[PDB]
């Protein structure tokens, strides 16, 4: 009656999923062009997915309440990692309380200490691995390693870090990441079947929870004497009290730690990696010299004020990396009730989606979208959705960018880099969180 245009189904069981796999951006643009409409419906394994692909209409996706546009069903596949009743799996008011508590642990007030702590970890890394006059590295692997160290330095007590060090924490997160199946969104039977991948999620989460409980017990054994107990993400969340007067359970605390550490790890690593890749490319020398000018007068020891107040260009670099190659390609909700978007009604039962990948390549909002240009601004309000928006906007943005900017400032003060390829790497769309193709990320570092 008032449905968006349906892109024709020509291969029935998997309507558009194979073409989407082959070229996510190419596919979606072709739907947009052929149907002459930013708002269109594709068919994924038999499920209607209505894409809100017109930037002018972003608010119709991001602003409706959970009860109308629901995130629970689309995050169901992450329950084995977050836990039953945690985050999106909890009743919505309780979901928001949990997410709010997490947000409060990532506030700007803590950054006074985070900045030197982060730089210290970075400098430790570089000293140990970038210690030659010049050397070849995988930049993606190395940025990932730095982000695990910097994040854990900020958010984990030293006792926790001893128990769960960078190597072990990486392995744990990797076991989780490699064992999740986003396809379960469209093949919900997967969540009910015996799968090795589900078992592995349970093992990893159980290992983490065991470690947390041992740390909690040890702190309680030792605290009365200390006069100075450990303050970290774990202790913060443990002291949270819900509006009904009850504390978070360890189960919930573990899940929220999984959520934070998982969320921050890949996105922040990938963002740092893309930024450095672009900045070291010849097409972008004007931009590199803009970064080197920004940071030229900084102390050897970055402080809060340097990073928070005096790095607007470095931040523009991070943001435009996410603009061009957003780590999260597709944001989704389940439609619980009919919703107006543009000239259309999206029916109850649809999955509705808003794709940072598609929207970031709308040529009205972002002319020449495959050009990386940190000096661009959007020409359509709210077109940039790299960190989402509205009800579920990213709560980790500032902390993520804090780490990115600190690495950029620290790396480029002491090194140049040469990309060992003519072009900036292709994005690799095969993974949950999309980064540059790992095998294309070998670079030469050169000490200054
Ligand atoms: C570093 C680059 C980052 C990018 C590009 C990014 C991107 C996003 C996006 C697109 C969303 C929206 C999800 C949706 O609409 O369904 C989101 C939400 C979220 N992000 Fe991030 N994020 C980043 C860093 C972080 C970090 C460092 C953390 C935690 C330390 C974090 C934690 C979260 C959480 C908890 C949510 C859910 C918010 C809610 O549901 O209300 N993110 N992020
Ligand atoms: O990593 C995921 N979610 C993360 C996103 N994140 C927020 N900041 C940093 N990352 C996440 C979100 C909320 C919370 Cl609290 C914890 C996490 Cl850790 C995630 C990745 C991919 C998908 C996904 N599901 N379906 C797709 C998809 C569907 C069609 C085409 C392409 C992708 O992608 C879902 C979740």
């Amino acid at each position: 009656g008032k449905l968006p245009p349906v892109y024709p189904v020509t291969v029935p069981i998997l309507g558009h999923i194979i073409q989407f796999g082959k070229s996510p951006l190419g596919f979606m643009q072709e739907c947009k062009r052929q149907l002459k409409s930013g708002i269109f419906t594709i068919n994924i394994v038999g499920k209607r997915v209505t894409i809100v692909g017109d930037p002018h209409e972003h608010s119709r996706f991001f602003l409706p309440r959970n009860e109308v546009l629901s995130p629970r069903e689309v995050y169901s596949f992450m329950v084995p990692v977050f836990g039953e009743g945690v985050a999106y799996a909890a009743p919505y008011p309780r979901m928001r309380e949990q997410l709010n508590f997490l947000a409060e642990e990532l506030t700007i007030a803590k950054f006074q200490n985070f900045v030197p702590a982060i730089q210290h970890e970075v400098r430790k890394f570089m000293a140990a691995n970038w210690d030659k006059d010049e050397g070849e590295i995988n930049l993606l692997e190395d940025c990932s390693t730095m982000i695990i160290n910097t994040a854990c330095q900020c958010l984990f007590g030293e006792d926790l870090r001893k128990r769960l060090d960078a190597r072990r924490f990486a392995q744990l997160l990797a076991k989780m990441e490699s064992s999740l199946i986003p396809a379960a969104v469209f093949l919900p039977i997967l969540l009910k079947l015996p799968l090795p991948q589900s078992a592995r999620c349970h093992e990893a989460r159980t290992e983490l929870q065991k470690i947390l409980s041992e740390i909690i017990i040890a702190r309680k054994e030792e605290e009365v004497n200390k006069d100075s107990s450990t303050s970290d993400l774990l202790s913060g969340l443990l002291s949270a009290v819900y509006r009904d007067g009850t504390p978070m359970s360890l189960h919930e605390v573990c899940g929220m730690i999984v959520a934070a550490m998982f969320a921050g790890q890949h996105t922040s690593s990938i963002t740092t990696t893309w930024s450095m890749l672009h900045l070291m490319h010849p097409a972008n020398v004007k931009h590199l010299e803009a970064l080197r000018k920004e940071i030229e007068e900084f102390p050897a020891q970055l402080n809060y004020n340097n990073v928070m107040d005096e790095m607007p260009f470095a931040e523009r670099c991070a943001r435009e990396s996410i603009r061009r190659d957003p780590p999260l390609l597709m944001l989704m909700r389940k439609v619980m009730a009919d919703v107006k978007v543009g000239s259309y009604v999206v029916p109850k039962g649809d999955i509705i989606a808003c794709s940072p990948l598609l929207s970031h390549h709308d040529e009205e909002a972002f002319p020449e979208p495959r050009r990386w240009d940190p000096e661009r601004d959007e020409k359509v309000e709210g077109a940039f959705i790299g960190f989402g928006a509205g009800v579920h906007k990213c709560i980790g943005q500032k902390f993520g960018l804090l780490q990115v900017k600190t690495i950029l400032a620290t790396a480029f003060r002491s090194y140049d880099f040469q990309l060992l390829r003519d072009e900036v790497p292709d994005p690799d769309y095969h993974t949950m969180v999309v980064g540059p193709t790992a095998s294309q990320c070998r670079v030469k570092y050169i000490r200054r």
